[PDB]
C-alpha cells in the first residue's frame, strides 16, 4: 500500500509552479485541500519526482537524527506560512521561495514525510 506516498505528493509537491508569491500559496494550499483548518506552515518541492524518490536510496540520500534521510542535491522549494490570528479560512498565507537540501522520512523506498522543521525560519 503506497496511499503515504500519494498523500506526500499531494501536500509536498508541485513540480512546475507558476511564480512563488503569496498568491501562489493561498491557491495551491486550497487546491490541495490543506484549509479547513488552514495549515500553519506546509513546503512544497519542484522539480521532477524521481530526484525526491532518490532521497530513500544512497544515491541521492544520507540517514539522518532518528531514521529520516537527508538529500544530497539541493531543490528549489517555496514555504507557505499562515499569518493572521485564526485557524480558518479565508487563509493568508505569506510565500518563501528557496533553494536548499531536503529530510524525508521513507518506506519501502517512497518519501511518506517532509520534515518541515527546517524550513520554519
Amino acid at each position: 500500500d503506497n496511499s503515504r506516498y500519494t498523500h506526500f505528493l499531494t501536500q509536498h509537491y508541485d513540480a512546475k509552479p507558476q511564480g512563488r508569491d503569496d498568491r501562489y500559496c493561498e491557491s495551491i494550499m486550497r487546491r490541495r485541500g490543506l484549509t479547513s483548518p488552514c495549515k500553519d506552515i506546509n513546503t512544497f518541492i519542484h522539480g521532477n519526482k524521481r530526484s525526491i524518490k532518490a532521497i530513500c536510496e544512497n544515491k541521492n540520500g544520507n540517514p539522518h537524527r532518528e531514521n529520516l534521510r537527508i538529500s544530497k542535491s539541493s531543490f528549489q522549494v517555496t514555504t507557505c506560512k499562515l499569518h493572521g490570528g485564526s485557524p480558518w479560512p479565508p487563509c493568508q498565507y505569506r510565500a518563501t521561495a528557496g533553494f536548499r537540501n531536503v529530510v524525508v522520512a521513507c518506506e519501502n523506498g517512497l518519501p511518506v514525510h517532509l520534515d518541515q522543521s527546517i524550513f520554519c525560519r
